[PDB]
């Protein structure tokens, strides 16, 4: 909680409404970095193979996560 | 997302967790700017100056937003 | 007795510009404030001022 | 006739550090690949290889507390 912090990652907005394994094609999870102080969870839709950054704070998104 | 860039904001993660109007002290929304291209919406709960950092794209936030 | 302890003793109305705003505060209505406040911090001098909730420019304003 | 389509040919058994790792590709089990592949991108030379979704160093890597 100080000020803002330059970070450099591939997701700046978080998609929100949820889904479950079925909709979703591939899931990359992206380790905590110097650049990115955070874990980056980024699901790709085979609905056209959209591709959506999601929360991974969010207690659905955790559990969907762990399998 | 074509890439990563480079980018400055306060909010670094998203309490997508839950809340409403009562308690939230005061609720900070700062427009988008060429530092950070989305807006951020900083909330000071009621209770102990604890800050949280609402997903501005939440159904739930866009609708407790737009209650003012 | 009729009190108030408010944050704003000024209520900007001249409508203002969706970009020249830097930052913007809600502090809901409280007992000691019964009324809702809006302070902007203008990217402009970074001056802090109050809008009327009640106003367009603001409920407009207001789908950020 | 036939065909099946998985990403691995080779599971690395052999331990990890969350610490090596770039990033983790987890793809569900589909009717072509009849299990779940877990490719990861190692920090180092950006290495791809899979690991086994039923591995310890890959559940307690599994971090979510």
């Amino acid at each position: 909680i100080p000020l803002a912090r330059t970070v450099r990652c591939n997701c700046i907005h978080i998609d929100d409404g949820p889904v479950r394994m079925r909709a979703i094609g591939k899931l990359e999870i992206i380790p905590a970095s110097l650049s990115c102080p955070r874990v980056e969870i980024i699901a790709t839709m085979k609905k056209n193979d959209e591709q959506r950054c999601l929360n991974p704070e969010s207690k659905t998104i955790k559990n969907l996560m762990k399998a």
